DNA sequence: GACCGGAAGTGG
DNA sequence: CCACTTCCGGTC
């Protein structure tokens, strides 16, 4: 797979029919996984990695902290916030 | 349990 | 190369 997790989360987030498992909620960029497990099995599907689970996916998100692509929303389960500072950069090619 | 981050490894 | 994937030893 060549798609990126943040890109894929957005894809999902861009249709509200997927709200049964992920949804925008809060200030600009915030969202929460209403079904963390379905999100993971989907990402797994998409990347042909079928042992994907939330514990692994969440690790990948944690890596995004240093990249400023995302922060954790503190004291809110399964909630993160996209940050534009780093998205801007990750949208740039070579 | 959830969340954190180090470390090794992987495959488009 | 690099963004993950896998796994794990810690904090609550």
């Amino acid at each position: 797979g060549q798609i990126q997790l943040w890109q894929f989360l957005l894809e999902l987030l861009s249709d509200s029919s997927n709200s049964s498992c992920i949804t925008w909620e809060g200030t600009n960029g915030e969202f929460k996984m209403t079904d963390p497990d379905e999100v993971a099995r989907r990402w797994g599907e998409r990347k042909s990695k079928p042992n994907m689970n939330y514990d692994k996916l969440s690790r990948a998100l944690r890596y995004y902290y240093d990249k400023n692509i995302m922060t954790k929303v503190h004291g809110k389960r399964y909630a993160y916030k996209f940050d534009f500072h780093g998205i801007a950069q990750a949208l740039q090619p070579h």
